[PDB]
């Protein structure tokens, strides 16, 4: 049977009664490597890379050589395909399915912040889950994170980690210690490292200074003097924490013990929102159990 096999569903490449034809396949999610092929004719047939013209387009859309990306893929695909995205105030979410939570909570970050990936397939299936289909864009998180389906996640882990996949190369920090004894230290950041920072979840915090500690044991205090980012990300440990609305975009709710609990999305329009995968619930102020708050910015400079 005369059908397609591609690798990125971009290049396609046209192609008796799997594993021994093409080696390991899918279709739409399922492995069909133990199958043979009737209706499945002309369609479109997922292979690994196994000659130099699909091992380099392999590259050219997911940036990446791991034989196991694509079949990590597709068995996360199987999955998120099962799973509903429904629209929440205009954002999607995912019902809970498979302790999806933090999954969903990263999504309606993701769409509340500025961020262009460099794998040409993490960005096509950005702008497809801001339209509503974010099932090819959930299972590419999990590739790329390197986390399978049900597993526990971290929604500050698993936000490092596309963000090292992204384009950040405009985004600078201008940090300043200064010590009682050794005086003022100046640092900057670049990157990945200049839009996150664990420790304080307030930005007002951070520019007014946070007491941090130097190589001597006397007490330093850490300011921020420059920012040049489209937002910034500020992260602690899950403690309480009162959400005043218009002072930040969005932010995420731990509710639990360590690798224990059950991640609740926050966000900041004409009234706060709490996003629980498919349900909703207003509130003009909120105080609860925040971990992490993100801030838009373009530019700061600090009057010190
Ligand atoms: C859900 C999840 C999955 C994977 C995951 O991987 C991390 C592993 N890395 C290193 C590979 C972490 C988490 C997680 O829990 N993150 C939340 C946000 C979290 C929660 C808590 C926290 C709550 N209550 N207590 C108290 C407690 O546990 N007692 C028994 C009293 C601690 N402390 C934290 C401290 C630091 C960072 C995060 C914390
Ligand atoms: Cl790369
Ligand atoms: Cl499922
Ligand atoms: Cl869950
Ligand atoms: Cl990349
Ligand atoms: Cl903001
Ligand atoms: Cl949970
Ligand atoms: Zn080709
Ligand atoms: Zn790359
Ligand atoms: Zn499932
Ligand atoms: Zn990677
Ligand atoms: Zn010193
Ligand atoms: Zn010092
Ligand atoms: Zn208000
Ligand atoms: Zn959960």
């Amino acid at each position: 049977i005369k059908v397609f096999t591609t690798v990125d569903n971009i290049n396609l490449h046209t192609q008796m009664s799997y594993g021994q034809q093409f080696g390991p396949t899918y279709l739409d999610g399922a492995d069909v490597t133990k199958i043979k092929p009737n209706s499945h004719e002309g369609k479109t047939f997922y292979v690994l890379p196994n000659d130099d013209t699909l091992r380099v387009e392999a590259f050219e859309y997911y940036h990446t050589t791991d034989p196991s990306f694509l079949g990590r893929y597709m068995s996360a695909l199987n999955h998120t395909k099962k799973w509903k995205y429904p629209q929440v105030n205009g954002l999607t979410s995912i019902k809970w399915a498979d302790n999806n939570c933090y999954l969903a909570t990263a999504l309606l970050t993701l769409q509340q912040i500025e961020l262009k990936f460099n794998p040409p397939a993490l960005q096509d299936a950005y702008y497809r889950a801001r339209a509503g289909e974010a099932a090819n864009f959930c299972a590419l998180i999990l590739a790329y994170c390197n986390k399978t389906v049900g597993e526990l996640g971290d929604v500050r882990e698993t936000m490092s980690y596309l963000f090292q996949h992204a384009n950040l190369d405009s985004c600078k920090r201008v940090l300043n210690v200064v010590c009682k004894t050794c005086g003022q230290q100046q640092t900057t950041l670049k990157g990945v490292e200049a839009v996150m920072y664990m420790g304080t979840l307030s930005y007002e915090q951070f520019k007014k200074g946070v007491q941090i500690p130097c190589t001597c044991g006397k007490q330093a205090t850490k300011y921020l003097v420059q920012q040049e980012s489209p937002f910034v990300m500020m992260s602690a440990p899950p403690a309480q924490y009162e959400l005043k609305h218009g002072t930040f975009t969005c932010a995420s709710e731990y509710t639990g013990n360590y690798q224990c609990g059950h991640y609740k999305h926050i966000t900041s329009k004409e009234t706060l929102y709490c996003i629980d995968g498919a349900l909703l619930t207003k509130s003009s102020e909120y105080k609860g159990p925040i971990t992490d708050v993100f801030y838009k910015e373009n530019s700061y400079t600090t009057t010190i």
